[PDB]
């Protein structure tokens, strides 16, 4: 069955940076976009970013653009989110996801995340 191992989190202060890292089980990433949602205290979902491997092609929302970027090693069947010039707001717990051509969540069940505290 598919797997998406995550690691990366971590505690640091406001201006830090955290490296998160998504690595597949059961598939290869060339075969997907890869990328992260991020759930906040008291919000819902918020899809942070997201990749093709196979070309690079890379989307950001607007509230990370120039802060975070999304990269992928395909020799590791990995995936990373570099987030530079973290903010407070950036606390939540962070996870990796796959989405079809569609645009849609592409894995049965969510992984356990990893947890991004800025203070």
């Amino acid at each position: 069955e598919v797997q998406l191992v995550e690691s990366g989190g971590g505690l640091v202060q406001p201006g830090g940076s955290l490296r998160l890292s998504c690595a597949a089980s059961g598939f290869n990433i060339k075969d997907t976009y890869i990328g992260w949602v991020r759930r906040a205290p008291g919000k819902g979902e918020e899809w942070v970013a997201s990749i093709y491997p196979t070309n690079g092609y890379t989307r950001y929302a607007d509230s990370v653009k120039g802060r975070f970027t999304i990269s992928a090693d395909t020799s590791k069947n990995t995936a990373y989110l570099q987030m530079n010039s973290l903010r407070a707001e950036d606390t939540a717990v962070y996870y990796c996801a796959r989405w079809g051509g569609d645009g849609f969540y592409a894995m049965d069940y969510w992984g356990q995340g990893t947890l991004v505290t800025v203070s």
